């Protein structure tokens, strides 16, 4: 699940190809950039200490010349020596930002297409909060994959470099690379668990802030703090393994990387000093040997960084895996223009089990439909197999189109915005006016909100800091009312659009309804709206149904 | 506002108390190990600077027994030497885990205790997205203070270990920290910032989310995708000027303290090589002048690491804001017995709105009431006022008590957890049989769930895989008057139990409701359930009311 083999470079390859898209992109100039301003780093240290090694030896004797002079050069270099170390430094975080942003944008296009921000989740349990894979692992992701280059890249070009001054079999990396790795296989298997329970803890606070008003009416203090400890106390307890367990790698990490490296450099660097016969004053072992021995240890450096490689396996194995929303992909529909059929079709809970099996029935726009039954017997699910939001598993099944179709679901929704954006959800604001018809706002849509909505001076037509869905009341359902009478549908789709009224409004809206051509499917556990209506189709929990007038 | 001031660290240690209690707690003893395995670790260096001279110096000869038997001290301390260094990374990463957990226990105690989750917020706007400041930024937070030791303060105690062998008048961090600092102060507000965009971008996912369906009926996926990349787009626009920033402070900061402190130290080190009158063959310097251009560099960077602070400055800023949940301090109520009273109390909305402002009646335990009236004229208000939701804002008004009470909130709510639980929200399970009467959960729930509930089978008395809201449909409603038979209280405060069955079920409910002593007060738009109950109470928009019978 994190382990660093070919399947990883696989799935790490078909997550990079969507990010620097093509050649010499809009980011493609840091991969560059962060390429020649890093190199111009490791030619500007070596430059450090050979100035390093020739200005103490400059005031060794009664020099002022010698120091003075020549340490100016040092502070001419010193605006070069910064801009290089800080060109690198925005080049590597601007690069992190745009693989972010474009791995974003990849992922919203995909996962916002269709009904499949829905799929996920409530049909769909594959992933579990998904409000979290893609908006805090991609940015960790988008970090981390970075951070293994000037890391494991910014010691290569070191032992080329060094190795372009210089019998040096030395490549211990083999040895240290199967070894050190494979031992930490448990860091990559539970970043993912870590990453799981934070996105569970972060899920019960946010559901805890959503539905906030239920749970004070219930006095649920007690039982909300209990669930959220418990899941709080399985984060913190598991961190403790994971971070005591880092412990016991960075013991191995640290006496096969950063320690026994040296022991092997001096190992090897004096196996000629037992040809160079003589060398009278043998000091050449400080621009011959030291090298060697940083050589070395920069060695050591490049796997004990590679730690940052398996802790990106754990990121790669949880993104590559939210890229299994292409179940896009994974019956018959046939687009009518007029007539809403039926042919025995058995609608479905997503799961296998049927409510209903024959549903052989249909609907033309001159009769509104009223639907009745029980609570749960496929009420509300007719409309989810009606619409695309369930499968079908069955025969034929007709509707005009999607434009001239409205449904209103069960339960209300206020979109987050302005008030006029909630009389249009859909459209927006510049398609209200602009891509399609021009409804004026300032008076057109008065009329459209002629439900009794006294809420036009209550904030003004644009009010934002003090808007939301806990705010309207039971009235934010006579709101998907006044929304009807904007998108104009040629079949409207109600879903138990009762608790507005009794009967101040609620025969106001019906009688506007079909005094204009909007066809009624409405469900309603009532007896006081079948005035204004003319079929039956009364279904029961027995599994069958009765179509009358 | 994040200044690095007076105000800032009374701030930290105003917070810094919450998580260090008492003496030699589970935690304290961590500022001890990280304090002795972090002294210990400098003698690392000192003793490593010290051997590594030591080696090649018995390689400059041909000695390889010198050379052998003085390296194996090396692989000897190798294990000692690697064990202090993870020692500290481990002592260190467990502070600021455990300093996370108390934080968190601290703020969720104060948090949790009343109805403060619900004041915030839809009661009081002062802080946006409350389920990412105790959830992300709590964690960065715990990150970033103990980030504050181990740097400020491992090279704090390498300039005391220095001293230990030394006319040093370099005390240039006087114009290298009011400089240099006051020159930051951008990044304490622009991180602030930085987390209050992550925030709500987040929130706009997690609000996605939960309310899909109604999103997917709509058909709104264009709508949402604009509305979340409208705030994505505002937030990497800033992370743009977050890493031009930071550049163009790394700039500055990297020719102040990590290259012109090298400048400062070879500066004052040669002062006295223009009394060491002779000191024929000056190699001494390697040893009495290079430990101060080492300290040198470390004085540097010291007010490097001094970065971190300022980026704390935020996060101590924002915390400490939430910790203005101290509006659980922020008419009369009377703890009566039998009597739901109301003496000329104004309902009122949170903000300066009066509804209904005389609210001059009364109930009894032997007589159910039913409301109604327009929608919009404080009908479900009342219930917050009643309960300690809403102010009260004046006059009197004396409820039985809080235990033997019940409220049924217009929309439904069915917790996260396992299907007995739904039954028993408030009291949770433990009490449900310890605590309390022993409730046969076999045998003893099925008549409590008598409302017609065929969903025994479904899933089993134990059933979570499988469970949430989104699942029930119309009878997650009465699975909330399938909850009101359990606490048995005193008077039933239910609000819109409306789209239940009209007749199957609703007469059921209402029947044996006042079976048992359970006074009803009701709110619902219907005429079917007006025969069980007595007191009219009507209610209008015009402020005004009637209570007759
Ligand atoms: N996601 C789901 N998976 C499986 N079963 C579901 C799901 N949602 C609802 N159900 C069950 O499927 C059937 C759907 O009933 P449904 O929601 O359609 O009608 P209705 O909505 O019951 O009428 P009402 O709106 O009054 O409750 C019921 O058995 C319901 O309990
Ligand atoms: N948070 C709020 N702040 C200010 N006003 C609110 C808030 N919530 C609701 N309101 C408004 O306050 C009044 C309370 O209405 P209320 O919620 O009481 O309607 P209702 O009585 O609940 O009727 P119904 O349940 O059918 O709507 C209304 O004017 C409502 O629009």
């Amino acid at each position: 699940r994190a382990v660093v083999d070919k399947v990883f470079f696989s799935r790490l390859i078909q997550i990079l190809k969507i990010m620097v898209p093509r050649t010499f992109c809009k980011e493609t100039g840091y991969l560059v950039l962060i390429a020649v301003m890093l190199v111009s780093r490791t030619y500007c240290d070596v430059w450090m200490i050979q100035n390093g090694t020739l200005i103490e030896s400059g005031i060794i004797g009664r020099s002022r010349k010698d120091f003075k002079r020549y340490l100016l050069n040092f502070i001419a270099a010193m605006p070069l020596i910064s801009l290089v170390n800080n060109f690198l430094k925005y080049g590597l975080n601007e690069l992190k930002l745009c693989f972010r942003v474009r791995l974003t944008k990849y992922l919203y296009e995909e996962y916002l297409q269709a009904f499949t921000y829905y799929k996920m989740g409530n049909l769909d349990n594959r992933i579990a909060n998904p409000d979290q894979l893609l908006t805090q692992d991609v940015e960790k992701f988008c970090n981390s994959v970075v951070d293994l280059y000037s890391n494991l890249s910014k010691p290569f070009l070191d032992i080329v470099l060094y190795i372009f001054k210089l019998a040096s079999m030395m490549a211990y990396l083999v040895v240290s690379g199967l070894f050190l790795t494979r031992l930490r296989r448990p860091i990559g298997k539970m970043t993912i668990t870590e990453q799981k329970y934070e996105g569970e803890y972060r899920y019960v606070n946010s559901r805890l802030i959503t539905n906030s008003e239920e749970i004070a009416f219930y006095n649920g203090n007690k039982r909300e703090k209990q669930t959220v400890h418990s899941v709080f106390r399985k984060l913190v307890e598991h961190l403790h393994n994971f971070i005591l367990f880092r412990f016991s790698m960075g013991f191995i990490d640290s006496i096969i990387a950063k320690y026994l490296a040296t022991v092997v450099g001096y190992l090897v660097v004096s196996r000629p000093f037992l040809k160079s016969t003589h060398s009278e004053l043998l000091e050449d072992y400080y621009q011959s040997g030291r090298m060697l021995l940083r050589m070395s240890q920069a060695l050591g450096r490049i796997v004990l960084a590679g730690r940052e490689m398996t802790r990106l396996a754990g990121f790669t194995a949880r993104i590559t895996e939210l890229m299994q929303v292409l179940k896009d992909l994974n019956g018959e529909i046939i687009i009518a223009d007029n007539i809403i059929k039926f042919d025995h079709v058995p609608l479905a809970t997503p799961n296998g089990d049927v409510l209903i099996r024959d549903l052989n029935f249909e609907v033309r726009s001159g009769a509104n439909v009223l639907i009745c039954g029980p609570n749960g017997c496929g009420k509300s699910s007719l409309f989810r197999v009606l619409g695309e939001l369930w499968p079908l598993f069955g025969g034929r099944l007709t509707k005009p189109e999607r434009g001239k179709l409205f449904y209103v679901p069960q339960r209300p929704y206020m979109t987050l915005g302005t008030l006029r954006d909630q009389v249009i959800y859909p459209d927006g604001r510049e398609d209200q006016k602009r891509k399609g018809i021009s409804d004026l706002v300032l008076k057109e849509y008065l009329d459209n909100v002629q439900l009794g909505h006294i809420l036009e001076r209550e904030g003004g037509w644009d009010s934002v800091q003090d808007w939301m869905d806990v705010l309207s009341g039971g009235e934010k359902q006579r709101m998907a009312m006044a929304r009807l009478f904007y998108h104009k549908p040629q079949f409207a789709i109600l879903d138990q659009c009762t608790s507005a009224v009794s009967v101040d409004v609620e025969g106001y809206i019906y009688s506007h309804c079909r005094k204009v051509g909007i066809t009624l499917f409405t469900v309603s556990h009532r007896k006081s709206l079948w005035k204004h209506h003319e079929y039956y189709l009364h279904m029961d929990g027995r599994g069958n149904y009765e179509f009358k007038q």
